[PDB]
This record gives structure tokens, C-alpha cells and sequence, in this order.
């Protein structure tokens, strides 16, 4: 594995920054887009185990940082796959978590390329995305802040506004493309009966994967290493 940090920019010319892990193989498998909000934790050892564990099995993994402590919204996510369609290769993989899982749910559809989407602890509707958010006081306009248990950050109002005008689960029974859910049952941010709507919304392929005790932020790296790991053997049979 190499890891390099990488700079793009959105259709507003503003500058964002990401993480490309790159495999031992001068052709990866794939290149995955990794929308995650571990940046919420004391530490980045969960996107980094899982990343590693994807680069382990030849992937490349663009890790996008959702919560912007280093305000998102689905524009800094398209910006993100336009880059690695230029400077690498449309992504075929789509990796979210939390609020990430959400957002990539929302917007795989809009990618052709992308043969498989994968999602951690993602919320299935708006009221389950209004229990974690709240709006920001104005000065900047139009943002909210976000609790998940750890750090807290701030997002564009847009973000909810968009989720809920292009509806979750409209996106994912239209998705027309395999789907791979990882959930705790023990998780105290986004219930697990989130997973459980998300999955009744998809058509088959759709797949589940229980987290057993792991928390939200997924604190601890075995829990990381198994997802990575599930996540990368999936992904294998769709992006090639």
C-alpha cells in the first residue's frame, strides 16, 4: 500500500483535499470512493484499517473526508468521483459511511460506471438524519451541525434538503446495482432498523452484514479489518 494525498477542486473552483490508497498492483482492481465520517473519532484508525484492507485485496480506495474537520454537500461528492475519472479511473465501487452511506446511496445512480455500493451504519430516511443534526447559527448561511457521538462538524442545510427532495429509498429500489449493507445492532447513533428499511427498499443483488457489538464509529479495529476485508471479497464478484 502507498497512500498519497490528493487535491481537487468542485464545480465552485473550491479546493478539497483526500486520501488515495494505492495497492502493490500497478493496476488495481478497482478505485473505490470511500464517503465516511471517522473523522468524528480520536483517531483515524477505522477508515484507515478498512482502507488498508481494501488496498490488501487491490483495490484503490479515494477516502473523502464527509465531515470536513480534516461543509459537504452531493456537489464535493460528484467533485470527487470527476476526479478520479480524469486522473484515474471512473470509480466502480461507492463506499459510505453514516451520513456518507446516505450520500452515496443517494447519488450512485447518477454514475453509470459504478458496479457496486457498499454502506456502514447509514441512516434510511430524514427523520432518522434529523435525530442527528441541528441548524447552524447563521452569519456563512445555510448550514447544520452534526452529532454522531464524537467530534462534531457542520454540513450544508442543502445536504438534507436534497436527500429528502430525491427521496433514499426512491434512489436505492432504482439503483439497479448490487448493494451491500454493514450495520450494528448495538449502534446508538443510527438504529438498526435503518439497515432494515434500506434493505426492503433494494431489489436484488442487496446483501447484510451484522456488526455484532461495534459502535458507530466503529472503534474498534477488528471491526474496521472485518468490514475492509468483507467489503473487498463482495465487491470482487461485480467490479471485476
Amino acid at each position: 500500500m502507498q497512500i498519497k494525498t490528493v487535491t481537487f477542486e468542485n464545480n465552485r473552483g473550491e479546493r478539497l483535499a483526500a486520501r488515495l490508497d494505492l495497492p502493490v498492483d500497478t493496476q488495481p482492481v478497482a478505485y473505490a470512493l470511500f464517503a465516511h465520517c471517522f473523522t468524528c473519532s480520536k483517531n483515524l484508525k477505522a477508515v484507515t484499517t478498512i482502507s488498508r484492507a481494501l488496498t490488501t485485496q487491490g483495490y484503490a480506495v479515494l477516502r473523502f473526508d464527509f465531515t470536513g474537520l480534516g461543509a459537504t454537500n452531493f456537489e464535493d461528492l460528484r467533485a470527487a468521483c470527476r476526479f478520479l475519472s480524469a486522473q484515474y479511473e471512473p470509480p466502480a465501487l461507492l463506499i459510505g459511511h453514516s451520513l456518507g452511506g446516505a450520500a452515496v446511496l443517494a447519488v450512485a445512480g447518477e454514475f453509470p460506471e459504478v458496479k457496486a455500493v457498499a454502506t456502514i451504519g447509514a441512516p434510511c430516511d430524514p427523520a432518522h438524519v434529523r435525530h442527528l443534526l441541528r441548524p447552524a447559527l447563521d452569519t456563512t448561511v445555510g448550514e447544520a451541525v452534526v452529532d454522531l457521538g464524537g467530534r462534531p462538524f457542520r454540513i450544508k442545510k442543502q445536504f438534507l434538503e436534497e436527500l429528502e427532495r430525491v427521496n433514499l429509498e426512491d434512489q436505492v429500489r432504482t439503483m439497479r446495482r448490487p448493494l451491500l449493507l454493514f450495520h450494528s445492532p448495538t449502534d446508538q447513533i443510527v438504529g438498526i432498523e435503518n439497515a432494515a428499511c434500506l434493505f426492503q427498499a433494494a431489489r436484488h443483488p442487496k446483501s447484510f452484514v451484522s456488526l455484532d457489538q461495534a459502535d458507530h464509529l466503529l472503534s474498534n479495529s477488528d471491526d474496521a479489518a472485518f468490514v475492509g476485508e468483507v467489503l473487498g471479497a463482495w465487491a470482487r464478484r461485480y467490479v471485476g
